[PDB]
RNA sequence: UGGACUGC
């Protein structure tokens, strides 16, 4: 209710790739898919889950059972140089365009993480961990449409999700931004409801200067 | 039937 303006106050969203940049991006996904499954890439580049792959470029996190003590503060970046460096084709391709469109500064983002859904995937409700990444939060979403939720609270055994405080539809090539209120005060998750075929988001982020290393 | 928030 009165909390969802507040979220909304934090929230960009356009469409800015058109169909055929984003079947040109779709088929660089394509290549990086490939490339992980053949081994090809560092160990740290690839983290596989059920229904959900994270490929981390520049950049990338531990999270979840990766971390030993689970709590506020504890996710922690890749020693320097770990994870693969960003791929030309992100800078050309996704990066530059939001760039020349204003979405974030020149130089702005150092990472650069695919998620890619099977469908009926999912992501459990968090907070983009504050001690990492700075504001704002840039998402790319390719190959369907689907929704971001706000607000939602996990329960498993098995996956029940309860009602969003807010619910924003992203659709194919728009670009999602969260900033303020929706992006430090709120948790936002995929419910597995909302992937219906195959997804993937390029998520574009800055780390802190200070982000604590592996 | 596929798990980042108990930051309750
Ligand atoms: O698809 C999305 O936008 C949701 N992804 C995340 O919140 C994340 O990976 O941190
Ligand atoms: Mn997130």
């Amino acid at each position: 209710e009165e909390e969802a303006r507040k979220v909304k106050s934090g929230i960009r969203q356009m469409r800015l790739f058109s169909q055929d940049e984003c079947a040109k991006i779709e088929a660089r996904i394509d290549e990086v898919v490939s490339r992980a499954e053949k081994g090809l890439y560092n160990e740290h580049t690839v983290d596989r889950a059920p229904l959900r792959n994270k490929y981390f470029f520049g950049e990338g996190y531990t999270y979840g059972a990766q971390l030993q003590k689970r709590g506020p503060g504890q996710e922690r970046l890749y020693p320097p140089g770990d994870v693969d460096e960003i791929p030309e084709w992100v800078h050309q391709l996704v990066i530059q365009k939001l760039v020349e469109h204003r979405v974030i500064p020149e130089g702005f983002v150092n990472s650069a993480v695919i998620n890619d859904y099977q469908p009926g995937g999912c992501i459990v409700s968090h907070v983009d961990p504050i001690h990492i990444f700075e504001r704002p939060i840039v998402s790319v979403s390719f190959f369907s449409d689907s929704a971001l939720c706000f607000g939602c609270k996990f329960q498993f055994k098995p996956i029940r999700v309860s009602e969003p405080v807010l619910s924003l539809p992203v659709r194919r090539g728009s670009v999602t931004v969260l900033s303020g209120y929706a992006a430090d005060e709120i948790t936002h998750c995929i419910r597995p409801q909302d992937i219906k075929e195959r997804r993937a988001v390029i998520i574009l982020r800055k780390t802190r200067l200070d982000a604590p290393r592996l």
